[PDB]
C-alpha cells in the first residue's frame, strides 16, 4: 500500500492538520499561549508557560504559510509575547512561567530557550517586520548563556540573574537545540548553527548512544560523563524520565536526517554515520518499547537493559515515531518504514485521535486506554506537525521554511510496479 | 456544463466519500460486519451476512489504498472474518450467515461466494499478508462449485455440505462473477478470468438480453432456458425479482465496458458488441425505468414489455446508471452521458442523500419519499463507490487495483473545441 | 508570506466556499429565494427579491459549474422564478418584490435589472436549455428601459407600467451594470457590451471620481450633475447613502480590471485608465475609510473631506476590497496587495466569519461586534464569491465563464 | 497507435516546423517577400507578390510567437512591405505584384487581400506596434471593396482604381476570407466576423456544396448561379481549376470547425450543419480524390461525376487534409481520421518532404515522382503550418492567436 507521496493521504493529513490549527486557537491568553485541557479548555492555574509559547508561534507560522486566514494574527501575538511578560527586562532572556498577575517561574531554562529559538526562526519565514529582531536578540541570549564555547555543548538552566548554572548537562535540551539550529541556519546560512548541531550530535549520539545499542542517555553531570542511575526515584518526569525515553531516540533519527539533508543541499557528501545512527535509533526503538508488554504502542520509558519502566503510551513518542519512519523512507527508499508509518497511523485513529474533544489525548495507560499520569491535559499540538506536514515536505529546507517555500506535496507526483 | 474529469467535481466526490467510509465503520462486529440501519446502528437481529462482509472488505480496501487511517485495520478485520465464524471449517468456503451464537443460514450462496472473490482481490491490492492466501482459497471454492467447466457458466447455490446445487441459474450471480472475475484479472494477469467474464456477457447480454429489446431476462433453468414468470408471487425479491431489473441491466453496461478496456489494455481489439451492448442497456433503462410514472427516479422492476411493476426507487439503481454514464461517456465522448450522470446526481442530493442521520436512504416511494418496503435499512456503502470513486478512475485496470495504482485523478479550456 | 495562486490557501476558499453554498441552500422559496436570517430560517415578511433571486441565480450558476450536486436545481429554480411570479408578463420585466400572495413592489429597478442580467449570463454558462432564452429577454428589457442611447449611460427606475422614469441617476445601477456587462460580453461577443462598459467607467470614474480624489459620486440629476446632498437626511440608507461609499470605490477598481484583461485577451491594448484609476480608488478607500476611527474595519460612508459618517462594519466593503487587492496583485505583482489581503483575511476570520450559526454576520458596530442598524439578517452571499472563488481565476473571461472554462487554481516561491 | 495530442509526436512536428521556417527566410527581398525556387533560392523574375508577402508575414508572427530568433524582424519586414511599395497610395488597398522599380500587376485582388487581412491579424498577435494599425487599415478596404452588404458575400476582383469589379464570384476568394475573419475575430471580439465567416459557409457550403455530393462549386456568375464550365480550356488553374479541387473540399471543412469551435467558446450551441457538412467533405474528397487512379495521393481536380482531371499531387490538398482530419478527430474522437492522418503524414515523407534541397516539393506527376506543371518552385511554406502547427492546438481561438496565447501542447493513452 502506498501513502507516502500520493496527494490522498496527503489531503486526509492537510485536513486533520486544520483540525489541529482549530484546537490550539482557544490557548489565546494575553500573555502568550495558556495550556490547554483535555476539552480544549485554559486552564488558567498553570499560566503561560515560555515553551508553550514560543511552539505555538512556531505552529501557527507554519498555519500562517499554509495561507489560513488568523494563523497570521497568533504569530504576532506570539511575537508580541516573546517581547512581553516572558521577557525579563533585567537581566534579559525570558521568565519560565508567567501569567497576568506577574511570574511564577524566573528561571532560565536551556530546554525552553531552545524553543524561543526555533519560534523566532520559524516566524522569520511569515515574513513578519518583527521577528528577525526577535531572532537576533534570541541568538544574542543563546550565544551568551546556552551555547557553551568552552564544552562545545548546550549548557542545560540558570537562574533568573544568570549567575548560577545547573550542575546539569542533558541530552533533551541538546536535542532541541539541534532542531532550533536547524531552522536558524536555514534561515541565516551563519555555518555556525549546522556545525553546532553536528558536534551535538556527534556526542549524544554518535559517541554515546551508539555504544550503548542506541539507547541514548539523557543525564550527564558538567564533565558529560552519563549519570544512569539520574531521577531513579522520579522515574516519569514529565523531561528528565530514569533511563532511557525511546520516544527521543526516534525523534534524534528524524533530526539526523534533516541534518543529512542540510549538508546535501550545499552539495556536500553527509559524514554516513548520520543515516546509520537514524537507522540504529529507529531500529533500537521498535525493540525496546513498540508493544513489548503485551499490547500495541509505544512505552515511554526502558531501563538500559531495555525493559520498560513507564509502561504508560503518551502521544509524542508515536508521532515521533510516524516523522522518522517518513524520513527514512525518504532517504532509503525501504518499505519496511512506510508499512511501519501506516501501522502507526491505524494505531493513532484507534487510540489517540480525540474526534469528540479535539485534538488527540495525551496519554494513554498500558492498555492503550486514556489516563492520566505523566501528563495533565492537550497542551501541545506542536509535535503533531512533525507526522501531519513532515510527510508531505522535502527534509531541507526543514519544516516552516519548506512550508513558506510551497514546498507541500511537491514529491507527490503505478506505484505497484517498477 | 462538464464535471466530469474536472478536480472540483472530484474533490466533492472524496469528501462524499470520505462520509461514507466514516458510515460503515460502525459496522464492526465479532463475527465481521452486521447490518446497519437508518441511522447508523447494528441491526443485531440480521446477523453477520457474508456478502455484507466481503463487500465492507472490498470497500475499506479502497479507503486503504486512498492512505486513510483505520482502513486497514478493517481490513484486516474483513480477512479474519473470511477466516474464521463466516468460513465453514467442517465442509469449507463461508456460511451465508452467522453471529455470535452459531450459524443462521449455512448455505452457500454463489452470489455471496462471488463478493468473497471480489473482497479477496481488492485485498490483495492492499499488500495485506494475508489476502493472497485468501484469494487463492476463495479461487480453489469458486472453481470446484461456483463456475461450471461443463456449462461454462456460474451456479447459484449448494446446501451447507456441497451434496447438491440448486436447480436454478441466475443472471444476478453470473453479473456478479463478472465483476469479480475482472479484479481477478487484474491480480493475476490470468487471461481465463477475461475469458470467462466475456463467455458470461456473451451468453446473458449478448444473447438472450440483445434479442429482448435490452430487457435482461435473470431466471434460467439449468440448460440455460429463461423462465419468465419466476418469483411472479413474489415480486419486490431483494435479489430475484419478477421480470426485468433495470439497475441490473444499466450496471452489466458499465461491467462490459471494464471488460472492453481490459482487452484494449493489452492490444487486443475488444469485440464490438461489449460497447453496442452497453449502449442498448443504457437506453433501454432509461426507456422503460426512468421516470415512467410521472414523476423523477428509476423504478425497480419492469415485465417484458416494458410496463414499471415495482414502482419504489431503491438506490443503487441509479447509483449504477450514474458509473454506467461515467463508462459511456468515457468510451464515446458523447456529453449525453454526461448529462444524465449531472440530472442523476441532482436527483441523488435532492431525494437520497441524509446528511441528518447518515450515508443515503436505501429507498423511497413512487413519489420520492423515504419509505420501507423492498429493503429495511441502510447496510450497503459498496454501490457508492461506483458514482463516488469509478469516475475518478480509468475503467482499466478495475476500481481497488487502480486506485492501489495510484490512478485517482489521472485523467483531471474544457467548453471548447 | 505567500498565499495568492497557492494550492493550500485555494483549497481553504474552497472548503469556506462550500459552507457559503450551503447556507444559501435555504434560500428556496416557491416564487425564487427569499431573504436569509442570522440563523440562514427565511425571513417570510421580506418576500421574494428580485435582486436576491438574481443573486441567487448567478451563486448557483458559479456551484454548478464547480461540479455541486443540486447547484443546477437551484439554477433551473431561478430560471423558472425568473419566468413566473417575479416577471411581469403585461408590462415587462420584473417586479421589484413578490410574494406567494401577489406583487409587493411593482415598480421596475435599474439597479435589480442590472442583477436579472448577470443572473442570466452566469446561467448561460451551465448549458441549462433555458438560460439562453432568458438572457435575450432580459436584453431586449435593459435596452428597452435601462441603456440609455441618447445617454449613453444607465437610467435609475420606472414606475410598473414603464411610462415614468425616475429624477435621478445612479453611480451605484450603472457599477452593476458594468459588471453584467462583462458577463454578457463573455457570453456574446456584441462588442458593444464591453463599449457600453467602458463608457460608464469613463463618466462616473474616470471624469467625476478622479477629479474628486477618487471618491466616488453616486447621486446626479436627469443631466448627469453630481447631487452631493442627496439622502442627506437619510445616510445610513442600503444602496444610496449620503456622501461616497468606499465599499462601491473599491468594487468600481475590480471592476475596471476586468474590463481591462477582458481587452488584453482580444489582443488589444486596454486604455491606461482603468488601472491608474483602480490604484486611485484602491488607495483612495484605505486613505479614507480602513481604520479610519481608531478600530480596524471599513466604514460604510464618508463626507465628501473622507470623514467617516456611518462608522459600522458592512461585510460587503471588505469582501470587495479582498477581490480588489487580488485584481491589482495580478496586474501590478506589487506584493503590497497581498499584504493587504492577508490583513483583511485576518479580520474576516476575527470578526466576521460565523462557523456557529452560518455564512458571515452582515454588520458589525464600530468596536467590530455584531449588530443590527443598516442591514438585517444575512440575505446575501453573492458578494463573497469575489473573495472566495475571483482569487482561484484570471481576470479574463468573468466569474462563471472563467469557473465553467475549468481555469479554478490554472495560475496556481520565496525568491527569484 | 496514438499521435494526436502525444508529447513524442508534437516534438517531430516542431523540429519540422523549424527546418520549415529556415527555408522562407531566404525569401526577404526589399520590397516584401519573393517567390522561393526549388534549392531556396528567390525566382527574381516572379517580384513581389501580395499573396506571399501577406502569408509570410502570417507564418512569421507564429514563428515569433514560438519565440524563434529573427522572426520578429521578418514579421516588421512584412509590416513595412505592406506600408511600402505594395501599397497604393493613390486609389488605396495593394496591387497584386510590384518589383524594385515599380508595379507589375496593378489589379486588386479580393483572394490577395483576404490574405492581407489574415496576415495583419496574425500580425497583431505578436504586439508589434504597427499591426493594429495595419488590421484597422486592410478592415476598411476589405468593408469598401471587397465584402458587399448587398450580396451578404465577398466580391472578387477590382482594376487598381476600383472603378470596375470582375464579372465573377469566387468559392476560392470567399474561403479565404472565412479564414481571415475567424483570426479578425479573435483580435475584435467582435461578432459581425463570425457572422459574415457563418454566412459564407452556409452559401458556398450548405447551401451549393451540399446539394452537390458535397463537391464544391467554386465558379459562380455575379448572381450567385454557378459558371459549372468555368476554365474548360485552362483546366489546371493555379487558382481556379475547372471542377471540383477536393483540396479546397477538405480545407473548408476544417474552417468550419473552427466556426464551431468559436462558437462554443463564447457558450453558444453551434449549428449542427458546421460539423455535419465538415464530415460530407472528409468523406467527399476522399471518395473522388483519394488514390482514384491506381497510385496514393490526392489528385488536384475532378469533373462533377468524381472523375479525376488533373491528376498531379499537388502539396496542398494533402497538408490541408491532414489539417481537417486533426479537426475532426478533435470534434468526434473517432479514431478512423487518426489512422488517416497518420497514413499521409506515411506519404508525406515518402514522396513530399526535401531534406535534399530544402522544405517540400510542391508537385508530384501521377506516379508521385516529382514534376512541373501547375506549378513553379517552392513559394509557399503557409499551408505546411496547418499540419504542424494546427495539431498541437485547439481549434479555438485560431492559429496565430493560440500560439500567441501559450497553448501548443496544451492537450498533450491505449485504453480506456
Ligand atoms: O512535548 C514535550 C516532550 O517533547 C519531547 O520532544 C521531549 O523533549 C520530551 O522530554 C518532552 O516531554
Ligand atoms: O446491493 C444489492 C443489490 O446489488 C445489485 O447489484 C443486484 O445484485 C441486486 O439484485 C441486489 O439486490
Ligand atoms: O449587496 C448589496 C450592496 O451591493 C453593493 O455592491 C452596492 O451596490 C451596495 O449599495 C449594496 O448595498
Ligand atoms: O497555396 C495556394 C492554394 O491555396 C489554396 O488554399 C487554394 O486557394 C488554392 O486555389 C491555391 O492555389
Amino acid at each position: 500500500m502506498k501513502w507516502f507521496n500520493t496527494l490522498s493521504h496527503n489531503r486526509w493529513l492537510e485536513q486533520e492538520t486544520d483540525r489541529i490549527f482549530n484546537f490550539g486557537k482557544n490557548a489565546v491568553v494575553p500573555t502568550g499561549f495558556g495550556w490547554l485541557g483535555n476539552k480544549g479548555q485554559i486552564k488558567e492555574e498553570m499560566g503561560t508557560h515560555l515553551w508553550i509559547t514560543a511552539r505555538m508561534l512556531h505552529v501557527y507560522s507554519v498555519a500562517a504559510s499554509m495561507g489560513r486566514p488568523g494563523a497570521y494574527d497568533l504569530v504576532d501575538h506570539g511575537i508580541k509575547a516573546m517581547n512581553g511578560a516572558l521577557r525579563d527586562k533585567k537581566y534579559g532572556g525570558w521568565y519560565a512561567c508567567v501569567n497576568d498577575q506577574g511570574v511564577v517561574d524566573a528561571s532560565k531554562q536551556g530546554y525552553q530557550h531552545f524553543f524561543a529559538l526555533l519560534g523566532a526562526a520559524s516566524a522569520v519565514t511569515t515574513g513578519h517586520p518583527e521577528a528577525r529582531k526577535l531572532l537576533d536578540y534570541t541568538i544574542e541570549v543563546i550565544e551568551k548563556y546556552f551555547w557553551s564555547e568552552e564544552e562545545q555543548m548546550c549548557l542545560e538552566s540558570w537562574d533568573e540573574a544568570f549567575s548560577q548554572t545547573e550542575d546539569y548537562r542533558g541530552g533533551n535540551a541538546n536535542m532541541h537545540a539541534v532542531e532550533a539550529f536547524l531552522i536558524v541556519y536555514d534561515v541565516t546560512h551563519d555555518k555556525k548553527w549546522l556545525d553546532r548541531a553536528l558536534r551535538i550530535a556527534s556526542v549524544i549520539i554518535h559517541d554515546v548512544a551508539r555504544n550503548g545499542d542506541y539507547r541514548v542517555n539523557e543525564h550527564f553531570d558538567s564533565q558529560w560523563n552519563p549519570i544512569r542511575d539520574y531521577n531513579k526515584d522520579n522515574p516519569a518526569h514529565r523531561f528528565r524520565a530514569y533511563g532511557g525515553t525511546p520516544g527521543a531516540w526516534i525523534e534524534w533519527g528524524r533530526l539526523m536526517l534533516h541534518l543529512h539533508a542540510a549538508l546535501e543541499a550545499r552539495f556536500e557528501t553527509p559524514p554516513a554515520w548520520l543515516l546509520e545512527d537514524a537507522k540504529g535509533l529507529f531500529h533500537a526503538t521498535i525493540r525496546d518499547a513498540w508493544a513489548p508488554d503485551g499490547a500495541d504502542g509505544f512505552v515511554y520509558s526502558v531501563d538500559w537493559d531495555g525493559k520498560p519502566i513507564v509502561r504508560e503510551r503518551v502521544r509524542w513518542p508515536i508521532v515521533e515515531a510516524m516523522g522518522t519512519a517518513y524520513a527514512l523512507y525518504t532517504l532509503t527508499d525501504d518499505s519496511q518504514y512506510e508499512e511501519w508509518y501506516q501501522k502507526w497511523w491505524d494505531y493513532c485513529i484507534k487510540y489517540l485521535m480525540d474526534y469528540e474533544n479535539g485534538s488527540w489525548w495525551q496519554e494513554l495507560d498500558a492498555d492503550n486506554k486514556v489516563t492520566t499520569k505523566v501528563w495533565d491535559g492537550k497542551q501541545d499540538i506542536y509535535h503533531l506537525l512533525h507526522c501531519l506536514v513532515i510527510p508531505r515536505l522535502p527534509l531541507a529546507p526543514g519544516l516552516a521554511p519548506a512550508v513558506a517555500a510551497g514546498l507541500l506535496d511537491i514529491n507527490a507526483k503505478h506505484h505497484h510496479h517498477h
